[PDB]
């Protein structure tokens, strides 16, 4: 009963686009087994605003990642370099997955990105069709009001680009190779040429925009709506609340709220896998020919680890029963961005700050997503690719915020009230982040929400008695995280001295200062930078460097305090992914290495974070594995004209 | 059963003609289908004065057009533009289609209006031959007792006229180019030359003129019938109670009382439609080479969306099963006219203004239409065309109507009692107006009379803190309808002002003066004319501008006064149309778009509506249609002299 040729496991991101592309372009019976249910007509997923909390229950005030009924409670271990705290991150559950309670932003990733760090086969001018396909098929927006604030701030890195340009240095964040001498930076006049960060031919790694495309729409009535994987590919148009396809996509038998413990094998070949229904009893499904698995970053792992493929030792002493082969890769080698935030306050006349921020308000067009540029490379920066003088790569995403978005104990402690209407929001984050870590299981009998997840972000240095000289490698490689987010506060600094002075010659007479990261210890860190160079990060360590200079002591001093803020005073970002990269786990077929008949074929299986956000990434992979799986290119041969028929129901 | 190579829909204005010619120039079998059916013998159709009931039931006496029995209830939405009130609209059901019920009178709309406007292969020179069988087929007369008040404003309008003409404006409201230098104005002269405002070759754009041409005629009794296209194109000499046609027309089948809700359709082309008797029950028509919608203008759209033809998105959120073809143009771009009304009193002794207002009382050959002129563009206009310097448009028509035509309310609160013998009046209304509306279904069951009819007619102006002169030109932009209902009543000013003058001179000592605008405001917005000119409109918005001067806020303040006239004191004008204009929703051939053997030609396929009544536009298009669909041009070259027989009966 209930048999299949291909078994699809969650309908993520990469699940629907799988399921859909695979029962119209074949004959094959397919069915797929997701955990969450459609929310097609509930409001606080279709109205932008739900993320804000528009429609919560008045004694449930929660957000909607927080929810368990929603999403994945993730809870994460003690972490020894973010004072000891365990923040939770979560993995939306139901169609779509992560893509219900994002923030709804688009980002391809870049050319160097895929050219560079990912394995052959694999590189831009493979996957740049799909790209476009996975775009077109959501068929973003721009954002619609346009504010004062962002010209000056385009024009201020205008002037910094041309700067850097005229100095002649071999990399920095405002350098754009492939664009030539001319700075890569969008023009400040009413009617400049909208540019764009996702050029199909990548031809823009850093520059300078005015708007992203939200995965949003205008509908006749006026309201906003939410686009995603749910609402753009598996729609009432092709399966009915009976979970079954209609048309030429007749195949596919989809199957909700079923979550899948346990592959069932063979020896070395997948027969079936069992699942439990909402009535609380098991299940039993066939597999015909192979299985799908796209069960998100988190939980790849434990799924892959507990039907007894990964480390034996480990397995046994947990209490595995059945084993199937044995890698020390499985779960390991997993990536997440993190996005520090700096908060600037604005001094004059009343009125002239009050126009100064005008059209700042949260819009479901741009959910106060105004953004200025994905930066680069620092000049001080020592972790840099050896071949950084021929390429160009992507480090910093700089994007404008309304408000102050900071926890709440860090709001009271510095004072920034959000009662204050006279500061704004600008965030930079790392989008090649060093800190690594790892997923184990302790429990071979079900998914559980909150499997063994150690993270150690920003971790310090302890010197050891032997040679500086020797050791210090050791140290460049180990402070990376610390020296990235101190070089994104001095890009912000750079940034908000140039617009201060473009703002003053803007006609607004007024001055534009940090006030939360007590601009007194950056203002510090910026001479500091200046008078010492490339070896500004040697005094991190202050006993190994011995200066003993009441100078050094004090920069010592200065940044030992400083390493509070990217630790404490911002919040992760939930873009993990990666941890069962191409060579760890499966080769370059997405296929699982030892085994005959299983596939995976999400962002779990990536081999390398992209420099974005990797909304794309998943759907794109499975799109990738769409044709890999049928054998001819018959989804990225289709014409640019083909979208699915959108469907509100 | 019941098959038909042609099947037209509706006997409208156009639908009467199309299978009356198309029966007689072809041999195949043509199948018509009207909700409405024949009033040749009904008392309240055919007497002119039927229209302001006299032969209505003592205790239901109701318009016509408020009767539910002869014509569609258009009710539409709340109006933000108009004080949230809920007017209704009706379009006459019946042979003829809204002739039954309008007030016949006949405009062919002018050279320019189709020059410009229209596509290629649809200007003027190409429908001349279809406006002129048309209007011969109808054979209208003009007004037979002469008032002694149209001279005196003829005299009036010729002064204002010689006067512009010496002024060297660029266009004004008495300036036709293709005249020349001498005013374009009838003569005083009791053996003046009747002047044409409908002349063969389209040279009169702007003129005054003395009557229209009424759609009625004189019998041999002396007994006075109206003329339209159910007694001038389907009479009893053609059709018979049995519906069938009868000589060279016997391959006509015209069944009345039939509604069609939806065309079925085998994928991309037409097989058949059904209809419900005046039993109840359904019917089933099989459709051979074409379909033919005459449905008009509100209803065409609601019978393409609900056949399955129109924007899936919103179809799909309705529940229309079966979706043919997507446009995001179905139904919308429609326009109509708007009305304003001014009432002059006249003071002196009680003989003079009884003799000045003579031969002034409703009479079937005039219906109270005597009429002045259609009058064109203001000087002080900012929405002008470009090419406005080339050639004359038409904007205005001053027609002349004697009591006092204005809702009772406001006939209360004015004062203006009907009792009082001293008072006439005087419309101007505009033909380019700029309010603009959509029409969508909201069952895809039935064609109702109430879909959601959005029309917002006189919208504000809300400032933004933003730069004055960067949305300027937004608020002149939606400042429109305002503008032009103000420069008509500073028109209508003028026109006043020469006729008190003129009738001074013409032996008459009596004064006319305006009393229902509170001529206090009326002479104020004069003065601010005269004293600002071109940028009288900037005080529309008062914070914006920001002259805070007692001449400036006190004429702030007479415009937000003001502004009440054009939204409550008149009515709309009944001539809604073009709602698939030509490239919208159909070709240049009247076919539409994606589909393979529907075709719609009714005034809802009209690019732009014409500079005048619209009548003969709808007529006109089928006649089009005619040699359009037949293949050769065998309607647009008979003779003059061939005109269907007319049969009262
Ligand atoms: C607050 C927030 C904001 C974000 N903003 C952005 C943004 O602006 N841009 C961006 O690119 N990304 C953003 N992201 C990240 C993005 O939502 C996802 O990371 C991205 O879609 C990649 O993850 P994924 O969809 O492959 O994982 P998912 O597909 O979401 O992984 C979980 C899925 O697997 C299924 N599943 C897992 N285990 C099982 C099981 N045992 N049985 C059955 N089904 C199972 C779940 O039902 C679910 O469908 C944001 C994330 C969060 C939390
Ligand atoms: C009070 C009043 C005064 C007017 N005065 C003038 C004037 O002086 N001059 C002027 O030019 N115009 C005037 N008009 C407007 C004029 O009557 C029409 O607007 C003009 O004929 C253009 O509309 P139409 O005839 O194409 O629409 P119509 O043909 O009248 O549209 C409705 C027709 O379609 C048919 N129909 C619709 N839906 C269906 C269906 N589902 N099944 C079957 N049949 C269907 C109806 O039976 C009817 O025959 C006036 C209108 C009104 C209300």
């Amino acid at each position: 009963n209930l048999t299949g040729d291909i078994v699809i496991i969650g309908a993520g991101a990469a699940g629907s686009l799988l399921a859909h592309y695979l029962a119209r372009f074949s004959n094959m019976k397919i069915i797929l087994l997701e955990a969450g249910h459609s929310h097609f007509n509930d409001p606080v997923v279709t109205d932008p605003m739900g993320f804000f909390g528009k429609y919560n229950p008045p004694n449930e005030n929660i957000s909607m990642s927080q929810n368990p009924s929603y999403s994945w409670q993730g809870a994460q271990e003690p972490n020894t370099g973010a004072y000891g705290n365990r923040p939770i991150i979560a993995h939306g559950m139901g169609f779509g997955g992560s893509t219900m309670i994002n923030r709804l932003n688009l980002v391809v990733g870049g050319r160097t990105v895929f050219d560079n760090d990912w394995p052959v086969g694999w590189k831009y001018d493979d996957v740049k069709n799909y790209f476009r396909r996975v775009l077109v098929d959501i068929n973003p927006v721009r954002d619609n009001t346009k504010a004062s604030i962002t010209s000056v701030a385009l024009d201020a890195l205008r002037i910094i680009a041309e700067q850097q340009i005229a100095s002649g240095e071999p990399v920095d964040f405002l350098l754009n190779k492939a664009t030539g001498n001319v700075p890569n930076v969008e023009k400040t006049t009413p009617d400049a040429v909208p540019l764009n960060l996702n050029d199909y031919e990548g031809v823009n790694s850093v520059v300078a925009f005015s708007s992203f495309y939200m995965g949003v729409n205008q509908l006749s009535d006026g309201n906003y709506i939410r686009k995603y994987a749910g609402n753009t590919y598996l729609n009432r148009n092709y399966v009915d609340e009976n979970g079954r396809g209609i048309g030429k996509f007749s195949g596919l038998r989809v199957v909700s709220d079923a979550v899948v413990d346990r592959i069932i094998f063979k020896g070395n070949r997948a027969v079936g896998v069992n699942y439990i229904d909402r009535e609380g009893i098991m299940h039993y499904v066939k597999v015909n020919k192979e299985v799908v698995v796209t069960s998100g970053a988190f939980y790849t792992p434990t799924i892959l680890q507990r039907s007894g493929i990964g480390d034996f030792t480990y397995l046994s002493s947990i209490g595995v029963k059945n084993l199937v082969y044995n890698n020390p890769l499985v779960g390991t080698g997993l990536k997440n961005h993190y996005s520090p935030v700096t908060i600037t306050r604005v001094h004059g006349e009343p009125s002239e700050v009050s126009r100064f921020l005008s059209n700042m308000a949260a819009n479901p067009t741009n959910m106060g997503f105004k953004g200025l540029a994905e930066l680069g490379f620092h000049r001080l920066d020592p972790n840099k690719p050896a071949n950084a003088n021929t390429v160009t790569y992507r480090k910093y995403q700089l994007m404008m915020t309304a408000g102050v978005g900071i926890p709440a104990e860090q709001q009271y402690l510095s004072g920034l009230s959000p009662s204050s209407n006279n500061l704004f929001t600008l965030i930079a984050d790392d989008i090649r982040f060093a800190p690594e870590g790892y997923i184990k299981i302790g429990t071979p009998n079900i998914p559980r929400d909150v499997p063994k997840i150690f993270f150690n972000t920003f971790v310090t240095y302890t010197p050891t008695s032997a040679p500086a000289d020797q050791q210090w490698p050791i140290a460049q490689k180990t402070l990376a995280p610390l020296i990235s987010a101190l070089l994104g506060y001095d890009i912000i600094y750079q940034t908000l001295i140039s617009m201060n002075q473009t703002a003053r010659d803007s006609g607004f007479q007024v001055s534009l200062e940090m006030v939360y990261p007590l601009n007194d210890l950056i203002y510090k860190l910026h001479n500091g930078l200046a008078t010492y160079g490339a070896n500004w990060w040697h005094y991190f360590v202050p006993t190994l460097v011995g200066d003993d200079t009441p100078a050094g002591r004090e920069f010592a001093d200065t940044l030992s305090k400083l390493s509070y803020y990217p630790r404490v005073g911002a919040h992760l970002d939930s873009h993990q992914g990666c941890s069962c990269s191409i060579g760890r786990t499966v080769d370059s077929n997405l296929k699982v290495i030892g085994t005959q008949n299983v596939r995976v074929a999400d962002l779990s299986a990536a081999a390398f974070p992209p420099g974005g956000n990797t909304w794309a990434t998943a759907s794109m992979i499975g799109a990738r594995a769409v044709d890999l799986i049928l054998g001819f290119p018959y989804l990225r041969d289709l014409p640019v004209n083909d979208v699915p028929i959108l469907n509100v129901n």
